[PDB]
Parts: C-alpha cells; sequence; structure tokens
C-alpha cells in the first residue's frame, strides 16, 4: 500500500524516498 508498494515500485528507481 505504501512501504511494500514503494519497494514493489522499484524501491529507489521511482526516485521518491520510503514512506515513514
Amino acid at each position: 500500500d505504501a512501504y511494500a508498494q514503494w519497494l514493489a515500485d522499484x524501491g529507489w528507481a521511482s526516485x521518491r524516498p520510503p514512506p515513514s
């Protein structure tokens, strides 16, 4: 949804940082 989604979106490929 957010954290898992971030990692699934390429992690550091999206360009955006992890959701805290």
